[PDB]
């Protein structure tokens, strides 16, 4: 009934940064929240541990979750490979915005996107799913080891990640 949270603990080159939780929508788009909640548990035996934010733009976004692939072809759902557009009731209104991110219609794996700006132009094209909950100035840190054509300084890890409460 209560939005889950998750967390993922970040590391830069190996060093610990800091904390970033999310509130899943389960409440608007249930499939698609419950697919990054048990990614991040790695309960189904695969997910986002020990996977890297592989591109990171600032004023755009920092996009993870390649899993398989490591670079942003890979990456797969707890349903399958790839799953449906669940719906497109929520839109990308500002940093901070858990969305999805694919390679056209239909395409959802694991991969996602934390906003660090507007990006309305993704709306109904891009599956909303959750929003960071605390640690925004982790996300801002990360956001500078990014780059114009979105590769990293440093290596961007989830060194750790799970549900919390
Ligand atoms: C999007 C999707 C869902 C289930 C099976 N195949 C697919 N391509
Ligand atoms: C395979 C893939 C590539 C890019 C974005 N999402 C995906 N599921």
């Amino acid at each position: 009934m209560v939005n889950p949270t998750v967390f993922f603990d970040i590391a830069v080159d190996g060093e610990p940064l800091g904390r970033v939780s999310f509130e899943l929508f389960a409440d608007k788009v249930p499939k698609t929240a419950e697919n990054f909640r048990a990614l991040s548990t790695g309960e189904k035996g695969f997910g986002y541990k020990g996977s890297c934010f592989h591109r990171i733009i600032p004023g755009f976004m920092c996009q993870g979750g390649d899993f398989t692939r490591h670079n942003g072809t890979g990456g797969k759902s707890i349903y399958g490979e790839k799953f449906e557009d669940e719906n497109f009731i929520l839109k990308h209104t500002g940093p901070g915005i858990l969305s999805m991110a694919n390679a056209g219609p239909n395409t959802n794996g694991s991969q996602f996107f934390i906003c660090t700006a507007k990006t309305e132009w993704l709306d109904g094209k891009h599956v909303v799913f959750g929003k960071v909950k605390e640690g925004m100035n982790i996300v801002e840190a990360m956001e500078r080891f990014g780059s114009r054509n979105g590769k990293t300084s440093k290596k961007i890890t989830i060194a750790d990640c799970g549900q919390l409460e």
